[PDB]
């Protein structure tokens, strides 16, 4: 909408309190202007009509239950906005500021969200598996992170390929839960996975196997189940992007560790400049080797951190 630049003031899904930028036209309205082309967040209502309505609100205060997870995927879209223009340099997700859209409240006890080629989406949860979705800022920028791919390499969401565009969001997702620095890990959902169950989460990039993942080459899913095992297979990928930055040792191979910037450069730049639709795992491991030399030459030590990384989880 036309109006005029504003902050509000609201509580998240997990009771934080966070100022958001809204714009006013007779209603507040979750649209932040100061991003890019904007940052629009709308009400599903309950429903799967999408994107639903731009959401407003009479006084600029969003305290309400039900005004919760809109706060939240309205301010973790401005962070995620935030990182990969400060971080990489890159404006919005087609790098030419595109106007970020998000709805909430999708459907009924949805246990999911996702970025469906236009915008992000975000169910509540049923209260058991999941509370609203949007309340993972690794989640929305997991997400957002699924727009970034589409525009750049456009891995196809299936098998080998799929499993890589899953990954490269539960790493960027986690480096933009570093980046904010409120809690961060290396687990992905861990803030809005099963409000019961303490120190469970969705995934872990540390240590996949925790929650049934692969973590080598040897353990990859095969069968067709999950697209060809996109959330399964990317264990792989998350444990050798963990032992890049974090190092360690895995089945046997001893990895330096060279940090999450250093690991966000490299996987950043193998994204936006090698990665294809179709690329593999060999493909991936060559392109971040690749990557690595562009940014650090072909003698470093980064370069051979990859290397050993990709060697730990059985990627040649
Ligand atoms: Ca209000
Ligand atoms: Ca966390
Ligand atoms: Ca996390
Ligand atoms: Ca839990
Ligand atoms: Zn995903």
């Amino acid at each position: 909408i036309t109006g005029t630049s504003t902050v509000g003031v609201g509580r998240g899904v997990l009771g934080d309190q966070k100022n958001i930028n809204t714009t006013y036209s007779t209603y507040y309205y979750l649209q932040d202007n100061t991003r890019g082309n904007g940052i629009f967040t709308y009400d599903a209502k309950y429903r799967t009509t999408l994107p639903g309505s731009l959401w407003a609100d009479a006084d600029n205060q969003f305290f309400a239950s039900y005004d919760a997870p809109a706060v939240d995927a309205h301010y973790y879209a401005g962070v995620t906005y935030d990182y990969y223009k400060n971080v990489h340099n890159r404006l919005s997700y087609d790098g030419n500021n595109a106007a970020i859209r998000s709805s909430v409240h999708y459907s009924q006890g949805y246990n999911n969200a996702f970025w469906n080629g236009s915008q992000m989406v975000y169910g509540d949860g049923d209260g058991q598996t999941f509370i609203p979705l949007s309340g993972g800022i690794d989640v929305v920028a997991h997400e957002l992170t699924h727009a970034v791919t589409d525009y750049t390499a456009g891995l196809i969401y299936q098998n080998e390929s799929g499993a890589i565009n899953e990954a490269i969001s539960d790493i960027f997702g986690t480096l933009v839960e570093f980046y904010a620095n409120k809690n961060p890990d290396w687990e992905i959902g861990e803030d809005v996975y099963t409000p019961g169950i303490s120190g469970d989460s969705l995934r872990s990039m540390s240590d996949p196997a925790k929650y049934g993942d692969p973590d080598h080459y040897s353990k990859r899913y095969t069968g067709t189940q999950d697209n060809g095992g996109v959330h399964i297979n990317s264990g792989i990928i998350n444990k050798a992007a963990y032992l890049i930055s974090q190092g360690g040792t895995h089945y046997g191979v001893s990895v330096v560790g060279i940090g999450r910037d250093k690991l966000g450069k490299i996987f950043y730049r193998a994204l936006t400049q090698y990665l294809t639709p179709t690329s593999n795992f060999s493909q991936l491991r060559a392109a971040a080797v690749q990557s690595a030399t562009d940014l650090y030459g072909s003698t470093s030590q980064e370069v051979a951190s990859v290397k050993q990384a990709f060697d730990a989880v059985g990627v040649k």
